[PDB]
Formats: C-alpha cells, sequence, structure tokens
RNA sequence: ACGAUUGCCCCUCACGAGGGGACAGCUGGUAAUGGGAUACC
DNA sequence: AAGGTATCCCATTACCAGCTTAACTACGCG
DNA sequence: CGCGTAGTTATCGACCAT
C-alpha cells in the first residue's frame, strides 16, 4: 500500500534515497508538523549510497533468574507464534492485532490465546510483526517462485517464437496452501529474545534481586568510568608468581631445545603488530570474574546478566572505540535491541550506524551490469580488477589488473598472475588430515563402546579383512596371488576379470546386465572387493553404527572443522584482496569471479588406487570452490565491495584469468 | 624499546605462555552434496 | 566415463523467506 | 521533582540470463 510519505519523498526528492533513521524522523516531523517541515529537514542532510548494514557482535550470558523457556515472554512468543503459523489464509487476513496496548488485549481475548502474564507493547509488536512477517513469507517465497518461473519461461518462449518450432504452451503455478486454506510447511518458532527499548541492557549496578555466581563476590564497577587497559606495556616485567609471565627464552626469535626433551623449536618471539590482540591471564577465576563487563536485562521479575567483554574486543578491533572508554559510552557503540540465543546462551549485540555503517551491495552484479559499473567508477579514478579462477588442483588462481578508462573505452593493463601461498596450501592439506583423523578417531572410539565380545569380534575382522577377502577370493576361483598385480587396483579397473577369463571359467559370474539408472560390463574390482568383504554379524553391526551414530551426534569435532573450513576459506580470499591492494596501489579493488552454479562444484572422497585401500574409508577430498565463491559473495556485502560474476566464454586467448577480465569488460558473453 | 581483558579456529610449548587466523550472524522451511553400513540384480 | 538401485544413519553446505530501533511522551511513587 | 517503568508512533525504492 503507497504511503503518504512516499509522495512527498518522491515529489520533491526524486533520487536521495536516505538511511533508515533520517526516514523514521522525518515521517515523524512529517504528520506532527505538517507537509512543509520535512523538507527543510532533509534538504540539508542526504547520503549517495546510505549505510544499511549493521555488523554483529556476540557475547555471552553469564547467569539468568531461571531458565528462558520459563520467562512469560519466551512462553508467550510461543503461544502466539505457533497459533498464527496454524492460522489459514483468509483467518490471517482479518487478524488485525493493533500497535496498541488496547488492541493487543482485544486480540488475546478475541482469539483466546494466553499471554502469561506479560504485557509490553513494544516486545509484543515485536513478536507480531515478526510472526507475521514469516507467516507472509512463507507465502511471497512460493508465489515468487512461480511469477520467476513464468518470466523465465516467457522470455526464453519470445526466441522460441521468434524462430522456434512450436513452443511449450503453459505450466502450472505451484501453490503454497492446502486444500482447505491452510499452510502446508509453514515456518517453525524461533527461540529468539529480541530485546527492545524498554528492557535494553544497561550497566550492571548491584540490586539484592539479582545474585551473582560465587565468583562475582564483590562487583563493583562504575559504568562512567574509563575501563583500564589490563597488560603492563612490555608483558616481561611481570615477575615469577604472578600470572601472564612471559619466560626468558621466549621474547628473543631463535631456535633452541628445551631442557626435559630435546627438541628444535622455533620460536618467533614477541609479536611485533601494532593492532595485536593481546591476551590476559588472571591468577584464579575470580580475579577474572572481577575483571568483566557485566550488563544487566531486566523485563519483569526475572533478569539476565551479560559480559560485555565480547563486544569490548568485537570494538577494539575494528578500532572504533577510544582507548579510554566507559561501558555506558561501549553501551551506546551498539543498538540497544541484542537477540539473546535462549539454546545457545549467546547475545547478539550490533553496531550503531553511527559506530560502523556500511552500504551492503544486495547482489553481486552480472552480464550487462559490470561494463556500465565499470563505466562509472572509472570516469574519475582507476580500479583495480582482480580475477579469481577456482579450481582443484590449485584452489585460487588469481590475476590483477587495473582497467583504466580513455574516452569512450575501457583499457585494461594486465598487472601481476598470482596464486596463493605455500603457507595457505599447507592449512589445506592439514585440514584434510584433521577430517581424515577426527574420522579415524570417531571410529576406533565407536569400537570401544561394544561389549567385550562383539569387541573382539569387530577387532579381529577389522585386522584381517583384506587378508581373509584376498585369500577367500584366491581361493574360490584358483587363482593365483602372486600372478595378480594387487597394487595397481584402481575403482574401474579390471584386473582379476582378466585373470579369471585368462583361467576362462565360465563368463556367468563376471559380466553382468547393470540396471539402467543393455549394455554388457565384466564387473571390476572394487565390486568384487565389496562382494567378497568378510561381512560382520547383524548384531554386531547393529550396536557398532549406533554407538558410531551417538558419538557423532554429541561431538563437538565438527563443528570445529566447519568453522576451520570456513575461516581458511575467508583467510584465502583476504590474502588475495590484500595482495591486490598492496600491489595495485589502489583504493578500490573489484573481484571479478566466474558466475559457477556451486551445486556441480562440491568434490568428492578419494582413496590411493590398491587392493588394501578397497576396505579403508575414503580420504577427504572435498573442493574449496563452495567455500571461496560464498567468501568472495560475501565480500560484497560485509565490506561493500563490488563482485563481478561474468560467465567465461572460451577462447583460445593466463587464459581463464584473461577470459573472465575479457568478459568483464564488456557485458557480451 | 613498543601494543586490544572474555570467547572462537589453527600451530608451538621449558605448562609460565607464545605466534597466526575469522569476525555478518541468527533463526525457519525445503533441496542437494559428502561419507558410512546393509540388501539385491 | 564412480554398475546401478533401494532402505537407513551422520555431517556439512545452498537457496530463499523472516529478523537483527529509538525519540518523545505519560504516569506512579518515594 | 526525579526516577523507574512503560505506551505512541514513525519507514522501509527491489539485478543478468536462460
Amino acid at each position: 500500500v503507497e504511503s503518504e510519505f512516499s509522495k512527498v519523498l518522491k515529489k520533491h526528492f526524486p533520487g536521495e534515497r536516505f538511511r533508515s533513521s533520517y526516514m523514521k524522523r522525518g515521517g515523524k516531523i512529517l504528520a506532527a508538523q505538517g507537509e512543509e517541515a520535512v523538507v527543510a529537514y532533509l534538504q540539508g542532510k542526504s547520503e549517495e549510497e546510505p549505510p544499511n548494514f549493521q555488523p554483529p557482535a556476540k557475547c555471552h550470558v553469564v547467569t539468568k533468574s531461571r531458565d528462558f523457556a520459563e520467562w512469560p515472554i519466551m512462553k508467550a512468543s510461543e503461544a502466539i507464534q505457533r497459533y498464527i503459523y496454524a492460522l489459514s489464509t483468509t483467518e490471517r487476513a482479518a487478524c488485525k492485532p493493533g500497535k496498541s496496548s488496547e488492541s493487543h488485549a482485544a486480540w488475546f481475548a478475541a482469539t483466546g490465546v494466553s499471554n502469561h502474564g506479560y504485557s509490553h507493547v513494544q516486545g509484543l509488536n515485536l513478536i507480531f510483526d515478526h510472526t507475521l512477517g514469516r507467516y507472509d513469507g512463507v507465502l511471497k517465497k512460493v508465489q515468487l517462485r512461480n511469477e520467476k518461473a513464468r518470466a523465465r519461461l516467457e522470455s526464453i518462449n519470445a526466441s522460441r517464437a521468434d524462430e522456434g518450432l512450436p513452443e511449450i504452451k503453459a505450466e502450472e503455478e505451484e501453490v503454497a496452501t492446502n486444500e482447505t486454506g491452510h499452510l502446508l510447511q509453514p515456518p517453525g518458532i524461533n527461540p529468539s529474545f529480541y530485546v527492545y527499548q524498554t528492557i535494553s541492557p544497561q550497566a550492571y549496578r548491584p540490586r539484592d534481586e539479582i545474585v551473582l555466581p560465587p565468583e562475582y563476590a564483590g562487583y563493583v564497577r562504575d559504568p562512567n568510568a574509563p575501563i583500564p587497559l589490563g597488560v603492563v606495556r612490555n608483558r616481561c616485567d611481570i615477575q615469577k608468581g604472578c600470572p601472564g609471565y612471559i619466560p626468558e627464552w621466549q621474547r628473543e626469535a631463535g631456535t633452541a631445545i628445551s631442557p626435559k626433551t630435546g627438541k628444535a623449536v622455533t620460536v618467533p618471539g614477541l609479536s611485533p603488530k601494532k593492532n595485536k590482540r593481546m591476551r590476559r591471564y588472571w591468577r584464579s577465576e575470580k580475579e577474572k570474574a572481577q575483571d568483566a563487563l557485566l550488563v544487566t536485562v531486566r523485563i519483569g521479575t526475572d533478569w539476565v546478566v551479560i559480559d560485555v567483554r565480547g563486544l569490548l574486543r568485537n570494538a577494539r578491533w575494528r578500532t572504533i572505540a577510544p582507548k579510554d572508554i566507559s561501558l555506558n559510552a561501549l553501551l551506546d557503540l551498539f543498538t540497544g535491541d541484542p537477540v539473546i540465543d535462549v539454546r545457545r546462551n549467546i547475545v547478539t549485540f550490533t553496531y550503531t550506524l553511527d559506530a560502523c555503517g556500511t552500504y551492503a551491495r544486495k547482489w553481486t552484479l552480472k552480464g550487462k551490469q559490470t561494463k556500465a559499473t565499470l563505466d562509472k567508477l572509472t570516469a574519475t579514478q582507476t580500479v583495480a580488477l582482480v580475477a579469481i579462477d577456482l579450481g582443484q588442483t590449485n584452489p585460487i588462481s588469481a590475476g590483477i589488473s587495473r582497467v583504466t578508462q580513455e574516452n569512450g573505452a575501457l583499457q585494461c593493463e594486465p598487472l601481476d598472475r598470482f596464486t596463493l601461498p605455500d603457507d595457505l596450501l599447507k592449512d589445506i592439506s592439514a585440514y584434510r588430515i584433521a577430517w581424515d583423523r577426527n574420522e579415524e578417531e570417531l571410529r576406533a572410539r565407536s569400537v570401544e563402546a561394544l561389549p567385550e565380545a562383539q569387541q573382539a569380534e569387530v577387532r579381529a575382522l577389522d585386522g584381517v579383512s583384506k587378508e581373509t577377502a584376498r585369500t577367500q577370493l584366491c581361493a574360490d576361483f584358483g587363482l593365483d596371488p602372486k600372478r595378480l598385480p594387487w597394487d595397481k587396483m584402481s575403482s574401474n579397473t579390471t584386473f582379476i576379470s582378466e585373470a579369471l577369463l585368462s583361467n576362462s571359467v565360465s563368463r556367468d559370474q563376471v559380466f553382468f546386465t547393470p540396471a539402467p539408472k543393455p549394455v554388457e560390463v565384466m564387473r571390476k574390482d572394487r565390486t568384487w572387493a565389496r562382494a567378497y568383504k568378510p561381512r560382520l554379524s547383524v548384531e554386531a553391526q547393529k550396536l557398532k553404527n549406533e554407538a558410531l551414530w551417538a558419538l557423532k551426534r554429541t561431538s563437538p569435532e565438527y563443528l570445529k572443522l566447519s568453522r576451520r573450513k570456513e575461516e581458511l576459506c575467508r583467510r584465502s580470499i583476504n590474502y588475495v584482496i590484500e595482495k591486490t591492494r598492496r600491489r595495485t596501489q589502489c583504493q578500490i579493488v573489484i573481484p571479478v569471479i566466474e558466475d559457477l552454479n556451486v551445486r556441480f562444484f562440491h568434490g568428492s572422497g578419494k582413496r590411493l588406487p590398491g587392493w588394501d585401500n578397497f576396505f579403508t574409508a575414503k580420504k577427504e577430498n572435498r573442493w574449496f570452490i563452495q567455500g571461496l565463491h560464498k567468501a568472495f559473495s560475501d565480500l560484497r556485502t560485509h565490506r561493500s565491495f563490488y563482485v563481478f560474476e561474468v560467465r567465461p566464454e572460451r577462447t583460445s586467448i593466463d587464459v581463464a584469468t584473461h577470459n573472465l577480465t575479457q568478459v568483464a569488460l564488456t557485458g557480451k558473453t
């Protein structure tokens, strides 16, 4: 529904889009102080690109009064949500809870859902808007998909009409309702405590109802004082007893030998960095407790205390926090509406647009939108153009250019081609070894969860598995083991079959008729090993794999490795960005990446060819293509980078990056 | 002789600590992928 | 260019919806 | 009268290619 405010803005300010905060204030002035007084407010202050992004900052809950589920707001939110998601379409259209306290109570009575003693107009409006938003979102997404399919079919049908054969007439709308009007696959509830203004965090001051764990025994912190810096400036002055004492042998860089055991160990020494994070060490967990930044969030008779060291660290890293700063100043760097994660006890603050605001491009530019963007950015200054090509032998290959502009054209100086260093390649290898080791550790620890009898049964069979299959196969079909090469066995080789046919007993057991997913193919050696491995008893297998399932479900390791790979994918695009930026010596560097559809660029596991490695598990060899494609597409929004997804049409004319650049400088494929 | 308190990831360690790294994150509904076990032709 | 399929189990992602306030004013009460 | 708690009320503008 069109708004009156849009009219005055569109009528006076055609192309001067303003950020959300100015929009809110400007509407209030218009509604109160007449139509003419918003123009005087919005004439002075405008932005070319309004910061529409707030980075997140995460802290840790210290203690609560009772579990979040008990809290009335969490129960009221749960009761409201699961009632609205089970409505039909017609009931939802005629279900208006107003934004006032009076309409809230009218709603809770006309529908019969209860609020368990909690009514804050601001809090309820958040739950109501989010729930109505999710309900319409699960309907919007389907409708958008129907529109997109129709548009795509229609547009291709123009070419089909133009010179095509008789064309597809139509296709069927995909609905997102049930036959009775209800919502099929409706969204699930969200357990997010969306904090608001009347509840916003504020510096802890001691009230008797709030009682803290025994470590925070005396907590005093003047919220308006400047929180001191922890470390002394050169940490080699701390003496023996006090915590955080850097021993002598670790100050100087070099290599030396330990007293207990003799190994040559490189020590880099104290880091010669100017933005190095400082790590602090306390004598006990009580001294650590007295050095926290505690803030409270109170909503009623039940509170929650949060530790804000997380926001300080996240603020000192972006350098948006002076070296002396108070707790209240720290809190004013962020919005007063955190998002508590109740099932993980993590609170997510965000920065105010003033503290750290950037533009976030909604989409990566493609097709015919690169040349026109390059026409604009190059009118004034020169912009570097790093072209990235992903693969599996070489994770990234990069070619840096500097696309300058001559009158009515775009030049492209080729500047430098490089690949990511051996350090990042070692980390990719070490991540794949860690994954294999974890999998082997899990396997070896599922074995220990069996009783001693089945435990021995599995241990023995796994120990002799390959020998048993080899000897059983040779004896059954008479093949001599020495005559047949074993180590040169691959996934599709046919060495067993040729030895069989050289013996020529029959062709029945070997050739087979693959059911189409009529050609006849001799069954391969991987198939022979599988069909001849000694299977383990059905009861022992059920126990063993159930133990493995249990260990896997409650394993902290998979989160470690997924985070490890993600941070290694981002680390490998930051080197790329920093290298192009220090070489091209230009403010603006925009990566140009292939428009690869990542769904088919997943890798696979690999086993070294051989008979011994038919019965082992596949070493993990998945490709980082998906990781790095997302990391560049995330570079678009986090740091307002331009990104170019550009199809690499093949040509003769190092070749892969040139062609990405060549389809960038011109929209045509 | 200088520099950011918790947390998270990696590595070293004389267990005193040191070096490097990510920092847009939550939900939700679906869909794919990788791996593993088994059964059959 | 991995013979396919079918039951299960674990893990991770991708794609796409929803999200991630605050200025001003109004009472109740010590 | 000041301080703690809580109600009113403001806006959201979004691409290529099949």
